[PDB]
């Protein structure tokens, strides 16, 4: 009954017959996004109407469409053909990664390049990479993939050890054709192997790791409900799935007493880009923005139990469609478990003779996706005490070049002829906020050092300052570490008991934004990750801080054009997007194989409850 | 056999023995401080000395005594005469807490501001607090506590919700006189009570917890030897235990092939304040040096298995002096044990058809203390990938005042009439380094963004620098979140198999430093806390940022006096100094008990292996 249940198999293959009986899905459509629509702001009617948005490709070269459909009416609302050179590209298609690795196998420049190089046109991967808008005026309008060669010496071989550097190819994957391939010059193919499941690599494996048990003799002390509604130790939420954005949390609420309180209204990462800091001309175009161009969930991995989640483990398996529209199932796609996280409040007092112990633990949420050679984990926690966190974590396999004779400012070396390009990895949180209803304001605050004098004669005062943000146009903010600064979301209009708003406050990591110089590509295509705070006014189609069509789109669209509405923010329905991130230069300890690296955020209540909420947690 | 074992209570009797018989342990003295002495660098003799420093103090008002005392050969050797007033005095004893409060009980000026007030004398419970450096000249050379007042309604009250504001008193201890009586007003003293077990206060109680059940069927993966030797997944240490520092860490090596390779000689938090900023006279004068005066080992918790630490534990107990030289065990004031932490790496790949996930795990090991209202926990972690983790845990009571008709800028309300004022708890890690042995150097890393131009055509390129700290005199370094910066420790002498020094990189949470005015006594007490790192040559006698005697003690000596030297740091043997903190400004959910917050740093490899040092863990 609920309104944001997970979408159905059923429902996918409504969509895909309202669809063809409108003929919008003929033999040469494909389906590059489909996902449902969260009900409209005022939807205490009951009226629910489950409809779903579809990005619709043609492989013959007609125009796009961008469609909507009612799923509980049987209808499509409306049919939109897209001028792409203008509002940008649809999604890469995972159908399209095939073809330039196979389009390249028979073109005469690129077979001559391998051919100088001895390399056997059978054994050398494609790397199929989305393109970016540069000087190249004859791609404006198409589907352009960009590819970077690398070698599989036998089909179980690491292809990341062997890169082919000093060449690249540019693929029209509509018409077919290879516009471009450019060879600056021959480098080594770097020799060792990077095989991490190699025995003769790994040496014997170690003996010297006992078990650890986790269980839950009694079971978990979530529920859940409807699908995907979860209660948890006073919290209350909902569970999205969705093919571009993955795990959307919805509805995020906390029973105090008997009112159900609630706090965020929507949470979701709803882009991220990767861009490469290497100037070759081989690499300097290379910008991943893996979940607008690439879609994350629709690569999201099946969870293994005891390796990928350990412990008393429930498993939602979400639909997704395929490129013709028949559903598809992410079996065990997100894993729901609680964790034990220490201790949580503790005092040994003197003078009462009580010593009281309590102990913490958090409600994870999480998937892993694969782009390439990327694997990527979300996770979102639920902690006792109102924190909410979130927590990205990078492994898989480093992007790889050769390591230049002479050394390199932007380039690290992993191995003999092997390097690995400096780069990011930067995240956009979109915070749909609704701290107690949805008259809601950001206030930055920051320290406030005091001068020894008059009122402060021992120089020992400090202080802080809060700055509402009350229009759009100021309420794009950076960090500064050095200050301590935060942001506060509070309600104006609901006070605690001492009659304070009551608020969240979100704690950055103040880890550095995008560097690329601001007059590139990349710093206007990815302009949300130049500063570290965005706050916008709510409105049903500012979804991404990128825009709706990411994919080869010049720029502008997204963020800078949202906030040059300024609207009024100053106690109204409000949209907090947080840019956070990592800055990778490769170390020799990343290769083969990276361990984890993580970047986060969190929001811990600031003034929302009347005293602690985790007074009545007992000692176990 | 090891030099470097805990110390026993044959140990500690033989000492209080050797003191005795010297006749300097009579009646009037009480040790303020005891402990072993790391061995000397060059200790490959085998010539094992044992020897314990001593601080003597003289209740009668003689002149207290540092006196070192060979164990091995039952000799004092070495006693000298302290003049404290020059060197400052010694730390605080346990038993003068408790005189304070029976000093001022027939004092008829407190009595007469307690009358004041219609508080009975019997309910007054007072917080005996360190003194510090300001403008009283009678103060000098005296031992002097200030206290500061609560009301404890019954016995097992929480005294904290019920201050006592505008009053203040100062006491010598030693010559048992109140030396000034100081009130600057009433204030109403809040009435709730904070009683945080009170069933009316904490409602009824949840029943919504199921428990989770952390086990290790075949025991643990780490083993101990000579009462405190770990080895753990290539790790090997040796877990010290000083009365003032708590935990240290010694000889952390890691076990490459058959290589032994030396990563941290000594590791340790060397000194920790909390600074108040509230310009109030009753308390402007408030900075607890937790491990300088009060010595936090000393009051370390015993920990209950299942609430205090949880999974498969191995206690480690250790013995302290008291003031008379007796033995006296803390029992399971140590707790070590195993933890998995989530996915280590995890890669698919679509070209080899090869799925790849290994799961993380890392030793812990703590202890908790409680001084006053305040409790701490230290925690130090060893992970599988060769990261060195710290964290201190921060909870128990805040510390309360009045909140001021008319509100404040330097406190933060809690409840009705009661107050928190603002303060921060900043610590100091020792790190004697030896990164592959003793010659080191410290190189800082910043990011570096680059110019859109000739060599960067589309602007993506950026780099990073690396800075040698070559003398003393320019090793004071501050954090630039905004930059990136890190701190990286190499070997200029050894190299990984790509012919780069092998080093180790610290990442700070760059979290603000000190606030107070520079001018102020505790920015001259607390010098090391002004700034993020500090690196020094190693010498047998700096030991603590702060100096050997941190109470009542004026200024200047520490990391000041000793980077004066200005001596070489450039592949030398080097001590690195981190200061981190948190800035507190309390919230209502602090109140009636505070939930954890926290605060650390990392070290990480970096280039120290010659790849990924996981690849030999087990799928499991
Ligand atoms: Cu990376
Ligand atoms: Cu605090
Ligand atoms: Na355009
Ligand atoms: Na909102
Ligand atoms: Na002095
Ligand atoms: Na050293």
């Amino acid at each position: 009954a609920s309104p944001f249940r997970l979408a159905s198999a059923g429902e996918i293959s409504e969509v895909q017959g309202i669809l063809r009986t409108a003929g919008l899905l003929g033999p040469e459509k494909r389906i590059a996004y489909l996902g449902v629509l969260d009900p409209a702001r005022g939807a205490g009617s009951e009226a629910e109407d489950r409809r779903f948005r579809v990005f619709i490709h043609d492989v013959s070269g007609a125009r796009p469409q961008e469609v909507t459909v009612s799923v509980t009416n049987g209808t499509v609302i409306s049919a939109v053909e897209l001028d792409t050179a203008a509002t940008g590209e649809l999604p890469v298609l995972e159908e399209e990664f095939e073809v330039v690795e196979q389009l390249l196998a028979t073109d005469e420049r690129w077979l001559k390049a391998l051919a100088a190089r001895n390399l056997d046109v059978s054994k050398v991967r494609v790397a199929p990479l989305s393109a970016g808008v540069f000087e190249y005026a004859e791609e404006r309008g198409r589907r352009i993939l960009r590819g970077l060669a690398f070698v599989q010496d036998f089909p179980e071989d690491s292809a990341w050890a062997h890169p082919v550097d000093g060449l690249v190819a540019y693929v029209d994957v509509v018409s077919k054709e290879v516009t471009r391939v450019i060879d600056t010059g021959v480098f080594p193919v770097p020799a060792e192997h990077g095989n991490y499941t190699d025995p003769e690599l790994t040496g014997p494996l170690r003996t010297t790791q006992k078990p650890i048990s986790i269980t839950q003799p009694e079971g978990p002390s979530f529920t859940v409900t409807g699908g995907n509604h979860i209660e948890w130790e006073k919290w209350s939420l909902d569970v999205g799935f969705d093919v571009r954005e993955g795990v959307v949390l919805h509805n995020i609420a906390f029973r105090d007493g008997d009112r159900l309180r609630p706090i965020i209204n929507r949470a979701s990462i709803a882009e991220m880009v990767v861009p490469y800091g290497d100037p070759s001309p081989i690499r300097s175009w290379q910008n991943y923005f893996d979940t607008g161009e690439y879609l994350v969930g629709q690569y999201a991995n099946s969870l293994e139990l005891g390796c990928d989640c350990l412990g008393d483990i429930t498993y939602l398996s979400p639909v997704i469609s395929d490129a013709f529209g028949n559903p598809r199932e992410i079996r065990n796609g997100i894993c729901m478990h609680e964790e034990d996280w220490g201790i949580l409040a503790k005092h040994s007092d003197l003078w009462s003779g009580i010593n009281y112990t309590r102990r913490n633990r958090r409600m994870v949420i999480s998937f892993f996706t694969t782009i390439g050679n990327y694997d990527y984990g979300f996770y979102w926690y639920l902690y006792l005490d109102g924190t909410i966190e979130f927590e990205a974590k990078a492994t898989g396999v480093v992007f790889t070049s050769a390591f230049p004779e002479g050394g390199s400012d932007n380039i690290s070396q992993l191995a003999p002829g092997l390097g690995a390009p400096f780069h990011q990895h930067i995240f956009s949180a979109r915070l749909d906020m609704a701290i107690d209803g949805f008259t809601n304001r950001v206030e930055e605050e920051d320290v406030v050092r005091q001068t020894m004098g008059p009122g402060n004669e021992r120089g020992n005062a400090f202080s802080r300052k809060r700055t509402v943000l009350t229009r759009e146009s100021e309420a794009v903010r950076e960090a500064d570490a050095r200050t301590g600064r935060t942001w506060i979301i509070s309600n104006p209009e609901s006070k605690n008991r001492l009659n304070e708003p009551v608020g969240y406050k979100l704690h950055a990591h103040n880890q550095p934004t995008l560097l690329a110089d601001p007059g590139s590509s990349i710093a206007r295509r990815a302009a949300f990750a130049t500063k570290d705070l965005w706050v916008t006014r709510y409105a049903d189609d500012e979804r991404y801080p990128t825009g709706d069509f990411v994919n080869q789109h010049s720029g502008g669209a997204g963020l800078p054009s949202y906030i040059a509405q300024d609207r009024d923010i100053d106690g109204q329905d409000i949209v907090v997007w947080h840019t956070f991130g990592l800055t990778h230069f490769p170390r020799v300890e990343d290769w083969p194989i990276m361990p984890v690296d993580t970047v986060g955020f969190k929001l811990r209540p600031e003034g929302f409850f009347d005293r602690s909420p985790v007074l009545d947690v007992p000692a176990n």
